[PDB]
């Protein structure tokens, strides 16, 4: 029950000390489960997947797009980049890019995903075009994750994120193949062991992408599919009063446990 969800979901925050954003999307009947849903949280990385899905968009008509070599130069590195610093003055494709930002949270294969995107802007305005009129990207890579209270930069409701990410891996707003493509990154995903995957049944398939920040920032978006029911689209977003909080993977993990034994 709803209700019973989100009582314990109000606990899990006041134990844990800080602000917990939670959008469940059950879609073998629709429903969705919010907790601080139309409240604004820092996306940190978990905005790769626009990022991603967007020059997936352009590749549906800009034919072997994303076969097309990018140079990584000095310019571009940043501090967490651990997949593109090894192609400093040389080349990665944006299948490439796109596969590090998603699977790695590589912050240089980031900015060149908004760079072919056409900046910050550019992302945004991938989002407006299909529906998502929340989502704002101000930053590029190196400082989208500040994460400050009251700053509604590179910010997102759980509601609006849960709703494009169905859109995105179980809607329609890609075509088939770049659909699929996405969906395989983010089942590939490497950072998220600790997260939403942590409080779900091993045997449910996951696609995920993670994010942190400053303010003990700690989020996790996931497309999530059960044994024995349809498809749910979670969010979890959570983030803490100090600027130099610790990340709480366990408990967005927590947050993904009430849901999977609540729903």
């Amino acid at each position: 029950q709803t209700s019973a969800v989100q009582q314990k979901l109000a606990a899990l925050e006041k134990s844990s000390g800080g602000r917990l954003g939670v959008a469940l999307i059950d879609t073998a009947d629709n429903t969705q489960v919010l907790y601080r849903g139309d409240e604004r949280f820092p996306m940190c990385s978990t905005s790769k997947v626009m990022a991603a899905a967007a020059v997936l968009k352009q590749s549906e008509t800009q034919k072997q797009l994303l076969n097309q070599p990018v140079e990584i130069k000095p310019a571009d590195l940043v501090n967490y980049n651990p997949i593109a610093e090894k192609h400093v003055n040389g080349t990665m494709t944006l299948a490439e890019l796109s596969a590090a930002a998603l699977q790695y949270s590589d912050n240089t294969a980031m900015n060149k995903l908004i760079a072919q995107l056409g900046g910050p802007g550019g992302v945004t305005a991938f989002a407006r075009a299909i529906g998502d009129e929340t989502f704002r990207l101000d930053r590029t890579a190196p400082t989208l994750n500040t994460a400050i209270p009251g700053d509604p930069r590179d910010t997102t409701t759980p509601r609006a994120m849960a709703q494009t990410l169905r859109q995105l891996t179980l809607g329609h707003a890609l075509g088939e193949t770049q659909r699929a493509q996405l969906v395989t990154w983010l089942k590939g995903n490497t950072t998220g062991a600790a997260s939403i995957r942590a409080g779900l049944p091993t045997s449910w398939t996951v696609g995920d992408k993670t994010g942190s920040g400053g303010y003990g920032t700690t989020n996790d978006i996931a497309v999530i599919w059960p044994q024995g029911r349809a498809p749910l689209v979670l969010v979890t977003y959570f983030t803490q009063p100090q600027q130099n909080a610790e990340s709480r993977r366990d408990v967005l993990a927590s947050a993904a446990r009430i849901i999977a034994e609540g729903l």
